[PDB]
């Protein structure tokens, strides 16, 4: 059994909808990044690349490499995913928390749920996914970003 | 084993006390909550039904139903406890850390720890809480708020 | 198997380098702190110490004693896990993430892990560190100080 942890932040910024999760969610505003800025599947990717000691999203998939530039983070997911498996490691499971004050995750968790354990090639029961806001303070309560955590378990 | 994350925030408002981990903490400012606004057992019951696959605490208990106003995050500790066992799960550990510069937390850990562990129907040993500052960063550095963050390990 | 989690902060002051994870990263800007502001060491202690519950580096090291004023945070890393030892745990696997917006840790990582790995005993397999920015946002963003989180598992 191994433990991993990931942490990720995207900025606001030009028109919506926003993909977290895998889930094109309708908002005011997107998000800023050279890939989809999926906070929360770049936050899990992590999780589980440290599980595994791999590192990180950006020691595998470079800001700079211009391919990822527009990248599904599905895409990066799955590769990461792959190569975890590959150094001998299954899942355990995985436990998403988006710090967002808006938009209401609630309602497209469970098709969350359903693209992050078909990437994982889990069932969804090894796959939760929750949301809180900080209640108004920091970039997150004042809108400025969207914010992400994950902690993963593999075997 | 299955493994859980939790992350909460709330924002000071009116007089004190405040109740962190169940504890009744005195100080200048109280916190701003439909309940009572403890950051550490609502960042704990989420870890709980994280590393269960049951959500989090808003989907089993809304900021809009009138009973959970005013409602003990005991209460609540203990029902998502009850509702996780039931999914045939029993504690591994739980481990707390507080983000908060003010109040001193060192105190009243020992207390929140027997609450704790009260309402998991496990021993001590079992439970840790800490504490930290943000050294006067951020929303929690200038008083603005709590922050708490637990991580949970299920069997 | 034991779960643990650790969070710390520094505020930037005074001039470089800085040191995380044991290693002396050149920046225009050093860390305040009582000993040498090891963000990525201080937490992974916590985790770890949380893992084992035995509380939190303040506990078992206080601000106020002068020793501590100046302490190498490895020191500080290595008594914490002699103590954990002999309440007879062993080490699962740690994973740490630094945020920070500057300066880059990338290049430091392998130090790091080499050293981690030697103070606890293990092997540069079972200790991961990676970065993350928070896309300016924030205390972080802004570049008033680094934070760090950290996930242990012990045996
Ligand atoms: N202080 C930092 C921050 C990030 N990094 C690295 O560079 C990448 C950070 O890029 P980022 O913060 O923009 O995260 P994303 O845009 O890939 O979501 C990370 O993937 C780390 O590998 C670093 O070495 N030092
Ligand atoms: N961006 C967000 C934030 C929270 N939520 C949900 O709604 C609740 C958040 O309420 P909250 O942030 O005020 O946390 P509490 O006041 O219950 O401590 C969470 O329990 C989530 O289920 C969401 O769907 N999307
Ligand atoms: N709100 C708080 C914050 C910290 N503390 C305790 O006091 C110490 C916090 O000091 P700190 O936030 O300056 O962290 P460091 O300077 O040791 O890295 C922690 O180690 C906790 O034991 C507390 O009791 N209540
Ligand atoms: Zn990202
Ligand atoms: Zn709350
Ligand atoms: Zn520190």
């Amino acid at each position: 059994m191994r433990i991993g942890h990931g942490f990720d932040v995207h900025a606001f910024g030009g028109e919506g909808p926003i993909i977290i999760g895998g889930v094109r969610i309708p908002y005011e505003k997107g998000l800023l990044a050279h890939s989809d800025g999926d906070v929360a599947l770049h936050a899990l990717t992590d999780a589980l690349l440290g599980a595994a000691a791999l590192g990180d999203i950006g020691k595998l998939f470079p800001d700079t490499d211009p391919a990822f530039k527009g990248a599904d983070s599905r895409e990066l997911l799955r590769e990461a995913w792959r190569r975890i498996q590959a150094k001998g490691y299954t899942l355990g499971n995985v436990d998403v928390t988006i710090i967002a004050q808006a938009p209401k995750m609630l309602p497209h968790i469970p098709q969350m749920r359903v693209f992050i354990a078909e990437d994982l090639g889990c069932h969804m029961d090894d796959v939760n996914v929750k949301a809180t806001t900080t209640e108004k303070l920091g970039f997150t309560g004042r809108g400025e970003g969207i914010a992400c955590e994950a902690v993963a378990l593999l075997i």
